[PDB]
């Protein structure tokens, strides 16, 4: 079959990093997040972040070092860049929300610049090295502190990752965000209790950010670490996002996903075409996959189910085999979890 048709090879020199950077910046400057004031705030934010997105810029050096490190899953450059762009989009949404809650005093250019710079640094930290050990995140933080010019927390030993940037554009510790809950006497060691702490509040913010953009994500880490629990707490805390836990097995097939879809969603005919919508209105059906990487590869190194989620995440839809018709996904997003592949 290789010799039965032509060929073209696209190496990874085809997209220079600056190519992706210019695509992201142009798409942000043109299209608005909601679907105009927020386009104006996007333009201002992009004007702020342009100096760090140039060739031989802060993001490029940070990315090459993150490649020099080790990550729990296979590090792909576009994965890091797409995560960073999604989190920057959420930063712009946060600025828009702050403006909406303060009609008298819209956030000025100086505060916007400070917030965007600090969010960019924190975003690099949590996107490039968010899938590494704590020590490797510390190494990346030390590097980026060495090479960047953005002001950073002056904690003598606390790495920047434990810090957060306030909507007022200031470096504030994540510790203050952690409350002190008093669980009831009969609720000790309960299957649902979630004591807030540094890790779960940071992961709460990250889950909120990557779920607002409807970017699917998978939690990685050693068995019994607080991953499934933190995810469920976040998802239940979510206002209008139903949660559908799904225990993927080694015998998992996309047929199971279709079963869940017909159980919770329904097919309706719209002028664009057949559209998948969850039955209950205004709800982002978040399909939790307990063990995303568990399903077996075939003899040709392909997990059919993960191919299905890739198809639906990228193309924004799938094909209904009943009538071989394109079905677009509406109000559906995915989150998974898995221990390291080792
Ligand atoms: N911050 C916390 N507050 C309360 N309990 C916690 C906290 N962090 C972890 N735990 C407890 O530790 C365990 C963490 O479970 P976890 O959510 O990691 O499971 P899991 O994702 O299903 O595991 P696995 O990968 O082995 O299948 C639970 O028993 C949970 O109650």
């Amino acid at each position: 079959t290789v010799s039965r048709c032509g060929m073209v090879w696209f190496s990874e020199d085809v997209l220079s990093t600056d190519m992706i950077f210019n695509n992201f910046l142009a798409r942000l400057r043109s299209i608005p997040l909601d679907e105009s004031p927020m386009l104006q705030i996007q333009r201002d934010a992009a004007t702020i972040m342009q100096p760090y997105f140039t060739s031989n810029g802060l993001v490029t050096k940070a990315l090459e070092h993150a490649f020099q490190l080790e990550h729990i899953m296979d590090l792909t450059r576009l994965r890091c860049l797409g995560s960073l762009f999604s989190m920057l989009h959420q930063a712009c949404r946060n600025v828009a929300q702050y403006n909406a809650n303060h009609p008298d005093f819209p956030m000025q250019i100086e505060q916007l610049e400070r917030y965007i710079q600090r969010y960019l640094v924190y975003a690099i930290l949590w996107s490039l090295s968010g899938d590494s050990r704590l020590k490797m995140r510390a190494e990346l933080g030390e590097y980026i502190r060495r090479i960047t010019t953005v002001p950073l927390p002056t904690a003598p030993n606390i790495p920047i990752i434990d810090y957060e940037v306030s909507i007022s554009g200031e470096w504030s510790p994540w510790q203050a965000k952690v409350p002190q809950i008093e669980v009831e006497t009969h609720k000790v060691a309960a299957p649902d209790v979630v004591v807030p702490t540094l890790d779960t509040v940071r992961h709460e913010a990250l889950l909120y950010t990557w779920l607002a953009e409807h970017k699917p994500l998978v939690l990685c880490g050693p068995p019994g670490s607080g991953k499934t629990m933190t995810l469920f707490s976040a998802l239940r805390a979510l206002p209008d996002m139903e949660v559908v836990g799904l225990n993927f097995s080694s015998a998992t097939t996309p047929e199971l996903l279709l079963k869940t879809f017909d159980h919770y969603c329904e097919y309706r005919r719209t002028p664009n075409g057949v559209v998948l919508a969850p039955v209950q209105l205004g709800k982002w059906l978040v399909l939790f996959c307990d063990e995303i990487n568990l399903p077996d590869m075939d003899k040709y190194g392909t997990q059919r189910v993960i191919s299905f989620i890739r198809q639906m995440v990228e193309h924004g839809g799938f094909y209904r085999t009943s009538d071989q018709t394109w079905v677009k996904l509406e109000r559906i997003q995915f989150v998974g979890a898995c221990n390291p592949p080792t």
